[PDB]
């Protein structure tokens, strides 16, 4: 966001940037003692529907791209027969944390194609969030500006 004067600017919510700001403090201790998702009373993300006005009853948790990461492609054998295991799926990706590129042609992507998805993180972060993968994994600076409903 920086544009010359007399342009219609959509500066985001207070709202959102203090999503972010507190998306970045909570993906930091992933990496700081390996010892997180709590899940319990933890990882606060502030929820904002449409006009980026504070809704009211604002909730913790997981947000609504984690839980069904965990659940639907957790699941198909890697997590439903053996280990649903939080604790686990959270150190599942230690593996990947590391030198984490599998070259398999099956993802969350349909049939996945197969370097390309520059400019993906817009129009497919409205639906689901895979570039970004590993950019959770890096120091990254922003996800996508949307929070729509979901709960438990």
């Amino acid at each position: 966001t920086r544009s010359a004067i007399g342009k219609p600017k959509k500066c985001p919510t207070p709202c959102q940037l203090q999503s972010e700001q507190a998306f970045l403090r909570t993906v930091q201790a992933l990496l700081s003692n390996s010892s997180m998702l709590p899940t319990l009373s933890d990882t606060y993300i502030p929820q904002c529907s449409t006009d980026g006005q504070w809704r009211q009853v604002q909730c913790n948790g997981p947000p609504e791209q984690v839980f069904e990461l965990y659940q639907r492609w957790e699941a198909q054998n890697k997590g439903q027969d053996l280990t649903p295991a939080k604790l686990l799926v959270k150190i599942m990706s230690y593996r990947e944390a590391a030198s984490g590129n599998f070259s398999l042609f099956i993802q969350s992507l349909y049939e996945a194609g197969q370097a390309a998805l520059e400019g993906k993180r817009p129009q497919p972060r409205e639906n689901i969030l895979i570039l970004n993968g590993q950019l959770s994994q890096y120091p990254g600076s922003y996800s996508d500006f949307s929070t729509p409903l979901a709960h438990f």
